[PDB]
């Protein structure tokens, strides 16, 4: 376990500090015994691998630290050695504690300004509570001190230093939860930059602009957009602003800014889409091109669904050759063969309809299966922003249509099974296009939240109630005639009848001409009290609570779904139908950049 | 597109400012190169059509503006020429920026005080963020400056100047969203008025009083009612106020104040009906005359509905001459002819009842069809204040009754179709009279909001669910005997049965004497989980959320419906049954005005 190993490391470090007298005197700033010991091994290390100067920097002992840098000047260069803190120097712990004079004394003794703390306690992990980087400059930028940052820069710290994750100091500053003073430190560190430091990619390929978009740092995004705007004029309450769309539109890039924002796992990333360039950019993209193309694609999919349904209704069936020996058997028709089916003109119309259906199912798999590999199977099917479960049911519908096609070509009986699954899933996949409308999109998201929410727990306890009462009903009617009351004659029939009686979609089985057992009456009274009266209306109460508790999240989810649909439509549709958004700067002498003009009222 | 043209105009204006050195020096207030250029074309124009003095007034450059009015005194008279800003002078941009000394210097050089900015960026449009008028006096009244208003008036600006929309400066002041300081500017501009400026109509025929009523400017209405009130006395906590009803009652006018207020498309116009004269005026009108007349009209309509229903029940039917050849055919009666029907005394009673029904349907079309033309088909049927959908179903009911009348006179079979539509619509039109009661009016409005709200989206996804499961059920029972389970024998029958099974108004089809396919069991279990359990109760949860989220709007909608019903009853009923409201001033020597007395407690 990671917690037990870190706990053992911490108590071992404290124990080896306690056993060593030099480490103890560096811990509680005991000057007298320090002078006695330094007058009388100075490079002894603890369990972490740290020196006594590390202990003095850890416990904020300035006098003790100056004492052992006077006695041992080389002690200000050695880092810790063992795994959880390897690379940590005394400069790192002095910078973390914001001790200005200790940092000055360490830099006077020869502390490295580019020491890399590559330990496991400094990586960006859920194990670590903080992620301040690996360099002392990143640590000083993240603790919140200006003066140690200027001191480290004037002593020769690399501003463009990258850690093991590839993050520069700008990336680590953006990854902080302060979100307000990090802009001041960003301005301070950009003052010393004058390629740019703002265009140095991450190991994930992210600029600091793209990292601020992904992590949902809205204040940092607004601060970054100040340097990319230009106020054209201000006339009274009206002002015209010219936002740069180079980093935002990301034309020609395989992974754009908006694609990374709408496919981010953070809940705060959807608030980037409501900012001052981005909201009107995606609104213009949706109003001018996204909505009509989504509407005609929805119309084409509805026509394709109508064609598939009409091919399902007119499927080839012949009269059953085998006689109905069993009285309970009611099958009078059976499937036709390959040569027996397509012999008429209506069969040729159904043939071209089925060819259109198979062509549409192949086209569906040519558009979805590449999209799993570009993003990932966890994000393509798990993110409701991109249309997660809808892609699952669409891929399943295409697979079932191809299974029915090879069933037809192989002449296997039982086409009704994949045709029924394909019909239900393909028709329920038309709700994917509901996200393009304000009337239906939030309701579809609420359906998605209720299916994976209240319905799952309700069905989980419903299985228990239905199993118990179905077993009780089946053992109650195990001694009676199944002709007079056949709801509980067989145990699967008892389970189905009890499920239907819970949902009250069938009547309570009562035959007044005969004498039912009293155990059925008592068990069904309890079933009607607990299942019908209590549980079926408690589901309505629970969904009524959960409906108003997630309505705001539902609206923001729908807005981000509209933006992600716009991004998907711009990525997949041809370029000649999706012109580049914004105003071209080459027509007006502003270089090769594209801008978006916003006129606001203050 | 209007946004792209305005964006191109703005970037072209900035580009032509950037290319020209005179426009550039007027932009960033470069005095040195300005003196060099003026010592060395001065009337050059940009893309907008503006001079360099326009640029100096736009970028608030006082010294630059004084420089080119010293060099070119005629430059302070030329307006912009091209379409989006035609008529805009430098005085307009100086007034917009609230530059007092620049306005003084322009007026010293000979700037026109009555320049009309007839461009497309100054009209009252949703394209423009502001509507400040076309004259510099309206601009100075709307930016919020007293001093430039007094300066422009003392320099000879017309206070009664009207723009292309016909609005005076009072109208444009009322159309501002400040709503508090606009009263101070209204008092300032009325101080210089002393026909009155307050009685100058709009091109829509509106006074500033009527414009404040239409736009829902409640603070401006309260400020306007201070000049039309008169405190008779004040005795302790009791004070008696005498409000003038000349502008409010609008006796003799075809388009009154209250009719314009209740038929306004703004949501804030319904708050005018709660103000200090208007609320008690419409309350006295409703309590004294509106409620009893509405009650007796509702009673007459209920009696007419009873007569029409009784004529529908006793309709002439004869025994079917053709034999029932088809076993499924159950039609045993058919319609009588014209000469065959009215042969008895009960047939004569039904004849006079049907004549009363046709007379009522003709009277209905004589009262509604004129009212569409006076207001408009979008507002008569779209505004729930006036009874929008109720007029639609009433006109449809009258049309269906006349269609049944010509069907009877033409002897066409199939009267049951328009008689069924007419019965349902005419009986559901009795809910129009529910607005006169506190118990039923808000509930009727909530029904209207739920029909066009949650029910529409629920039915839109319900069509998808029912279509998919109906197709699955029909292909499941395509091979079985239709005698033992005929719910899904035909595809329209499968669609109807699946809709009924979703709403659980029929039982789940189960025949325990025969063996149903397992695909029906799996598909119906999924149908009962998704449609019956999830969706049918999620509709209740969604309507429970939407009920409490619009309840206040429901109450205000009902109050405005009561006021609009009072206005309609006063307009349509004869004058001898609706006496003029208020206290006549001729009986007490106060001229020919009518007043309403309000006694309040402070
Ligand atoms: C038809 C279905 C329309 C449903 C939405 C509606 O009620 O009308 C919509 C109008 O309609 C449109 O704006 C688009 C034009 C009709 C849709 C084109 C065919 C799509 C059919 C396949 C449909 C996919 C099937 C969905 C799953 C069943 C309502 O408009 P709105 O979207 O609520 O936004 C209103 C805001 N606005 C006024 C600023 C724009
Ligand atoms: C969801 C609910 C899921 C239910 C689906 C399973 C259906 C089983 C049908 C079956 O095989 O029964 C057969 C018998 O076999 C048995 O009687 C033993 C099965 C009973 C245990 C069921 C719990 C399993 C789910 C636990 C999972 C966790 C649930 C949540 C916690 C049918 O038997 P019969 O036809 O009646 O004929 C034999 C009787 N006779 C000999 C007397 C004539
Ligand atoms: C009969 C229906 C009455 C419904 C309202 C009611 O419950 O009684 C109403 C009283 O009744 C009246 O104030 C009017 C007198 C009876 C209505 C006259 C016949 C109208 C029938 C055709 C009816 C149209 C059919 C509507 C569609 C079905 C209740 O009063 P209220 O209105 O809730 O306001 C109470 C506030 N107040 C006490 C200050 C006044
Ligand atoms: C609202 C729901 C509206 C439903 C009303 C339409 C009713 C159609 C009835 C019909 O004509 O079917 C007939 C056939 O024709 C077909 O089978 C093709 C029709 C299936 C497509 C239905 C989707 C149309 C709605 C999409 C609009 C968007 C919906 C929202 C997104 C009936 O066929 P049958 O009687 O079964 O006999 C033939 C079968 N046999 C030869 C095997 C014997
Ligand atoms: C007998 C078979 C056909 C079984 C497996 C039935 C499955 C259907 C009824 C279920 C399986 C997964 C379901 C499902 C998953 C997720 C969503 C997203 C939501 O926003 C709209 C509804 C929607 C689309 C629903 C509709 C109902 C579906 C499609
Ligand atoms: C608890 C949740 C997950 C819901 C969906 C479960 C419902 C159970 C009670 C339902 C769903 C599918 C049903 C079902 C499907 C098909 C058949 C085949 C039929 O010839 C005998 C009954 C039988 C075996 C029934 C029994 C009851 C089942 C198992
Ligand atoms: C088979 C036919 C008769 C079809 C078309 C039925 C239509 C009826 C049921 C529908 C059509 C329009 C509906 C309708 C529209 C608007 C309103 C306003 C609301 O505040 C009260 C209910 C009311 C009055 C409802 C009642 C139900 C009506 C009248
Ligand atoms: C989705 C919303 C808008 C609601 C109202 C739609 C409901 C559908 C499922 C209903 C409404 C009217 C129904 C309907 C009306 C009349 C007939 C004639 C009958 O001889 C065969 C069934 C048939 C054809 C059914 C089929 C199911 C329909 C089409």
């Amino acid at each position: 376990d990671w917690e037990q190993y870190r706990d053992r490391v911490n108590m071992l470090q404290q124990e080896r500090i306690r056993d060593s007298p030099l480490l103890q005197a560096a811990k509680e700033n005991d000057l007298r015994l320090l002078k006695i010991l330094l007058l009388n091994d100075f490079q002894q290390r603890g369990a972490v691998g740290e020196t006594a100067l590390h202990v003095a920097a850890l416990y904020d002992n300035l006098e003790a630290a100056t004492l052992l840098m006077e006695a041992a000047p080389e002690l200000a260069k050695e880092p810790a050695l063992c795994e959880p803190f390897v690379g940590q120097t005394a400069l790192h712990i002095a910078v973390m504690n914001q001790n200005l004079n200790l940092v000055r004394a360490l830099l006077a003794r020869g502390a490295s300004v580019s020491a890399r703390a590559t330990g496991a306690a400094f990586r960006r992990s859920p194990h670590n509570l903080i992620y301040y980087g690996e360099h002392p400059l990143s640590f000083a930028a993240c603790v919140g001190s200006e003066e140690i940052v200027r001191l480290l820069i004037e002593h020769g710290a690399d501003i463009r230093a990258q850690d093991s994750l590839g993050n520069t100091v700008l990336h680590i500053l953006i990854l902080q939860p302060n979100k307000t003073f990090a802009c001041q430190m960003y301005n301070l560190l950009l003052s010393y930059d004058e390629q740019s430091l703002e265009l140095v990619p991450n190991h994930q390929g992210l600029t600091p602009f793209k990292l601020a978009g992904v992590e949902g740092n809205t204040v940092m995004f607004q601060h970054l957009m100040q340097k990319r705007k230009h106020v054209q004029w201000t006339c009274g309450p009206l002002t015209s602003t010219l936002y740069d769309l180079t980093e935002i539109d990301s034309w020609g890039e395989e992974l754009s800014f908006l694609e990374l924002v709408v496919s981010s796992k953070k809940r705060e990333a959807r608030q980037i889409l409501e900012q001052t360039p981005v909201k009107e950019l995606v609104s213009f993209k949706w109003k001018k091109y996204g909505r009509p193309y989504f509407c005609v694609l929805a119309s084409l999919y509805i026509l394709y669904m109508i064609c598939f349904t009409t091919c399902c209704i007119y499927r080839p069936l012949k009269l059953r050759d085998d006689n109905r020996t069993d009285p309970r058997d009611i099958t009078i028709l059976q499937q036709k063969l390959l040569q027996e089916a397509y012999v008429t003109h209506q069969d040729n119309i159904r043939l071209v309809g089925e060819l259109v259906t198979v062509t549409g199912a192949v086209i569906i798999l040519l558009l979805e299966i590449p999209d799993i590999f570009r993003v990932g199977a966890s994000r393509y099917f798990g993110q409701t922003i991109l249309g997660g479960p809808f892609h699952v049911i669409i891929i399943t519908y295409a697979s079932l249509v191809l299974l029915t096609m090879v069933m037809r070509l192989t002449n296997m009986n039982g086409e009704v099974v994949p045709l029924s699954f394909a019909l239900v899933l393909g028709w329920c996949s038309v709700m994917y296009f509901a996200r393009g409308f304000q009337m239906l999109g939030p309701f579809t998201i609420m359906i998605q939240k209720m299916i994976f929410g209240d319905l799952m727990r309700f069905c989980w306890l419903m299985a228990v109630v239905i199993l118990g009462f179905a077993s009780a009903f089946h053992i109650t009617f195990q001694t009676e005639d199944p002709n007079n009351l056949g709801e509980f004659s067989d145990y699967p029939t008892a389970l189905f009848s009890t499920f239907e009686l819970f949902l009250t979609i069938i009547d309570g089985p009562a035959n007044y001409s005969v004498d039912l057992p009293f155990m059925y009456c008592i068990t069904y009274a309890a079933f009607a009290i607990i299942a019908t009266l209590l549980m079926l209306n408690l589901f309505i109460a629970m969904m009524g609570d959960t409906h108003w508790r997630v309505a705001q999240e539902r609206d923001e989810l729908w807005r981000a779904q509209v933006v992600a649909t716009t991004v998907m439509l711009e990525r997949k549709m041809p370029r000649f139908l999706w012109p580049r958004s914004g105003i071209c700067g080459y027509e007006y002498g502003l270089g090769d950049r594209w801008f978006l003009r916003v006129e606001n009222h203050h």
